[PDB]
């Protein structure tokens, strides 16, 4: 088509296709629909996802550097895992300024 090449990249890496895929893998680590996962099993799940959510092993440290709020003494919140992964993948060059606005404070 050329000329009208203003379409290329008409979507952010993290699309809906990922949202559903995330639940697809989640079901493997949790068929009870509890929506919670154990940390000892997180590093695994973490490499169970598919890009742009896949963290290859043995990148266990990258998991500690981004320690996600932990629920019940030994259990993590999926809502937290999902969000942290959306920010981590978005803290590249977009919406990352939203924090720079905190400086002014209000």
């Amino acid at each position: 088509e050329n000329f009208s090449v203003a379409t290329e990249e008409s979507a952010e890496p993290l699309s809906e296709d990922d949202f559903e895929m995330f639940y697809e893998v989640w079901e493997k680590f949790d068929p009870d629909a509890t929506q919670f996962i154990e940390f000892a099993k997180l590093s695994d799940f973490a490499d169970a996802l598919d890009p742009p959510l896949l963290i290859a092993k043995p990148n266990k440290v990258q998991l500690i550097a981004m320690d996600l709020p932990m629920v019940s003494g030994d259990r993590i919140h999926c809502l937290d895992i999902l969000f942290a992964f959306t920010k981590r993948v978005l803290g590249e060059s977009g919406e990352m300024d939203a924090l720079r606005i905190q400086m002014e404070e209000r």
